[PDB]
């Protein structure tokens, strides 16, 4: 009854046969219209473009190509084989208009099938791990799917893992499917039909290598059929994450822990589709690596490409040491960085999972970097109401000689700050006179910032707010029962001040 | 000195001279390789999609095309002008290798120019306005750029406005330069060259509108001047936020708030780049039906596009009423959702902003949404302790006939719950042993419920969490000065049992 | 029932804790888990009006130290037929709890206080 995905490949290809022989309905890689009349269609034709500098950074001596995949409609390389899949089961009636589709799946998946949904018109459910990035979560709920997460630590035969809950919703919903992506030949087929033909048609055949992350095991195994079949020299390197088992041979996998940051590739199981035996060499791969080397190709190539293409090159700059001049390599980037916003692409969470250490972090910053807020040269003599008239704070900013003063009240509240010129600039438009409230000019937002901090915190909260306030907080008692608080300003500082400041300092 | 963005345009183009009289260099679009060599050759050639759906909503009875400019290698319309300008001033001789670009721009043009230094080695300074959201920002980061924000509010000729700060830094620092795109006549001149001759070769020449929204105007001004070169049947709508001053004539500008939500369009000033007099109509658009519009766009279509996009097609339906079946209309879609992911594609922010009111959220949601999930069949008859044996736990679960069973502690805090197949999957695969505790299978987290809450809100919840645990808090005492608190499980939760539910209510 | 109270706390010390918490009833449970009885609001005001009780005494002296233990499965009908001998039935649900499931633990986890006052409030809610 249940469909399990571990089950082994039924399939019966081998090395040299014809296609005629296929069961499979192939289809080349179709020419695009002058325009095209749904969105699906903006699937495939991706470039392939070099990488200059992460190469040359590790001594790779190859020509290194990357397959730009996250230029696809929904952002990733899972669009091939949801639009693969979805016209398959349409062709061969299983499909209807109006029908429900759930599929266990990583989300990159779920988000193709989310909008060919929404262009076709189909009640798209998708079940994914907990671990998923709420990036994707938000994505699916814009286009209209309906999510289950479940647990991460669930084992995949367990009655609660993603591929269990699918398949018990499918069972218990009416005229429901599952396009299973462990089991359904499209998702191979779609890469063996268009993946690979592009890469032969616009490398012009000769490639010495190819390296790809493996979840499913489409992305890989369809292409490295296909080049077997066609040009057997390139080399076909698969990828693995840390606590996953998808790598051979099985000492390689032996590791205490079995969950990981990354996210889209790896699996506890040997998925049907897969097939390891065109897999000419296997890598490990772990998070701190991946990452480091996709905010590296963010930062010197402008490929915005998410983790997995980050280990995939993490593997291919080792991998690829035995290339010579003349000879080129090809590596597969599933998705864009879209899906990744809060996730590695922050320093935040990358310290919080202590995948960046303050050192590595601090040893490449100016000399100016860990110098405190103390050594400028700010000051704010004065401040004034926030119902003060324009006029009165106009005429008495030039009483002394300031271009810009905190706003703060009676009793203490900063409201924020206001400046001279941009006061002139309001008045001399109309939007307020001499007698109006300074409250449609001033600048009612700022950080809080203290002496202690460094420079470089500064210039991290600059990136945020334009004027920073250098504050002071007193505590004030009257028999040490009956407290008393204050706060103290100090000056006004701004990115300007900073780098007059580190200027001033170079001379 | 000071080069003001408001100054009239110097230019003295009109209606069919010929090109051979321009002072510009002209370019036409190029053909590009089998590889490129870098990614920036990545802008252009994007495709134009047909839109379905929203336009029979609304009665639109013309061929509604999109440009889909968000493909770009930034994920935006404004790589294109980023590209054009740093070629242009390369070739000028202005720009050498090492030096610094400042651009005060509103984060599209910033991210363009960043991908382009960081592929190219430049020093990228970008000062855009503060209420751009932190999405990129943090691609920016990623791309090596250094941020300044500027007040939102500030005039644009005051000194910290976001131009005065970006030319007060290149009066400041050595070797730096400013690309302004609200002056360069580059800007319009990319348009010009690449963007009016794609549109003109994918849609056969004839079409009879174009709706575009306008920043710093060349989007518009360059496309509509090689149209009514070309083909002047078209008639050019324009787009304005509510605020701005750009629209004209002026009594449409006339309204009390000046701040709108939507970015990347609209500013209180007139560019020097803009061309006015090419521009057939003008509407005045506000954030609610421009974010709503995008929601639907990506609902119902698979565009995944930002806010001007919504605004544009907002717009369009309302423009293109007198368009007749045959004739054909384009709008373009300047960038892509990824710039705003916390923004309007989240329903809390859209509700914070009052842009969605929860009638219109709810009138559309199931018979079963606004029941309470005290209508379900829950239950948990026991619970067990997280430092209990794997066997123990499974024995006791088959002694009472259960397959779940939350786990607590002694001293009432919940650590979790654990499944009986998945402790079953776990000792088959010899990843524990029946002596071993149930921290090794335990599912660590879920989400504490109340009865009081609905079914929308447990569906919600369950999009980020498998399990919710249905709880109550009593609080007891014992001289009512002396407090003392517990929680007391009811049962286990999932979209399981919620559709269950619903489908036993149906039949 | 958000909240409950012990058996020896002062007739006072529950008056003010009741309007702290904008309730004018709670069931009475010990430290054990022994549910011992409700008290209501009025009827200490009432009893203090009297001079039966100080606010300084227990709770004793006015508790409604007997009910009905009900559960949630049960049917409005089987309640109706339990109102017909007790004012008070308690909604309760019980939790058993193991160390080594070789050793067992019990206890009860109160939900509400339900009259035929609130049967017949909802029944007429559910009519309009
Ligand atoms: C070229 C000649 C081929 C032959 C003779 C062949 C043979 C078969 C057959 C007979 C099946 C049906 C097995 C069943 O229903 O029990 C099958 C399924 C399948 N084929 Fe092929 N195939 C060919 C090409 C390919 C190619 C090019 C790919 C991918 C690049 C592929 C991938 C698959 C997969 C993934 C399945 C599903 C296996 C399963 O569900 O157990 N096949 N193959
Ligand atoms: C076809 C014949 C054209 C002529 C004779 C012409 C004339 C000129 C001249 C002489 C200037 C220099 C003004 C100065 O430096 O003070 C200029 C600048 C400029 N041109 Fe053209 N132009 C032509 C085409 C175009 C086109 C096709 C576009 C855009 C689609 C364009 C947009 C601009 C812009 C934006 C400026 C900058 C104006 C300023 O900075 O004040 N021009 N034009």
């Amino acid at each position: 009854l249940w469909i399990r995905p571990d089950a082994p490949s039924r399939c019966t290809w081998q090395l040299g046969r014809p296609a005629s022989e296929s069961p499979h309905h192939h289809t080349a890689p179709a020419k695009s219209p002058k325009i095209l009349p749904d969105i699906l269609k903006k699937i495939g034709d991706t470039p392939m473009v070099r990488i200059n500098k992460i190469g040359k950074k590790f001594g790779l001596k190859c020509e290194l190509l990357a397959k730009c995949e996250f230029f696809n409609a929904g952002g990733s390389v899972k669009d091939r084989i949801s639009l693969r899949m979805i016209e398959d089961a349409e062709r061969d009636g299983t499909l209807k208009p109006g029908d429900t589709i759930i599929e266990p799946t990583s989300g990159n998946t779920g988000i193709g099938l989310a909008l060919a949904a929404a262009v076709r018109g189909y009640r798209c459910i998708i079940v994914m791990p907990e671990k998923m990035s709420s990036e994707k979560v938000d994505v699916l709920r814009a286009l209209g799917a309906e999510i289950v997460r479940t647990p991460t630590n669930a084992r995949f035969d367990s009655p609660e893992s993603h591929v269990g809950v699918a398949w018990r919703l499918k069972n218990e919903i009416p005229n429901s499917h599952i396009l299973d992506q462990y089991r359904n030949a499209s998702n191979p087929l779609a890469h063996y039909d268009t993946t690979a033909d592009e890469i032969l048609q616009q490398c012009d055949g000769k490639l010495d290598m190819l390296v790809a992350s493996v979840g499913t095991g489409g992305t890989i195994t369809g292409i490295a059929r296909k080049l077997k079949e066609k040009c057997p020299g390139c080399r076909i390197i698969g990828v693995d994450p840390e606590g996953s088992i998808l790598a051979e041979p099985e000492e390689l996998n032996q590791t205490e822990q079995t969950t990981y940051e990354v996210e889209g590739i790896g699996y506890d199981f040997i998925p049907t589709v897969l097939d390891r035996t065109v897999v000419d060499k296997w890598f490990k791969s772990n998070d701190e690596e991946a990452f480091t080397f996709a905010r590296m190709l963010i930062a010197q190539e402008g490929l915005l490409c998410g983790g997995s293409a980050g280990s995939t090159v993490a593997v291919a700059v080792k991998a690829a040491q035995e290339l010579q001049e003349g000879q080129r390599c090809v590596v597969i980037l599933p998705d864009s960085v879209r899906n990744y916003m809060t996730k590695f692409l922050s320093d935040r969470w990358m310290l919080q999972k202590g995948f960046l250490k303050e050192e590595d972090l601090t040893e490449k910053k100016p000399w100016w970097w860990h110098l405190r807020v103390q050594e400028l040269g700010l000051s704010a003599p004065l401040t004034v109401l926030p119902t003060i008239t324009c006029g009165h704070t106009i005429e008495i900013l030039r009483e002394k000689g300031f271009d810009q003063a905190p706003v703060v009240d009676e009793a203490g509240v900063i409201l924020g700050m206001v400046t001279l010129g941009n006061m002139l600039s309001s008045l001399l438009a109309g939007k307020v006179q001499p007698s109006d409230q300074v409250g449609k000019v001033i600048y009612k937002q700022f950080k809080q910032i203290r002496l202690t901090d460094t420079l470089g915190r500064l210039s991290h909260i600059l990136e945020m707010d334009h004027f920073a306030l250098v504050v002071h907080e007193q505590i004030q008692y009257h028999s040490t029962g009956k407290s008393s608080q204050r706060q103290m300003v100090f000056g006004v500082v701004t990115a300007i001040d900073l780098l007059n400041f580190v200027a001033a300092q170079e001379r």
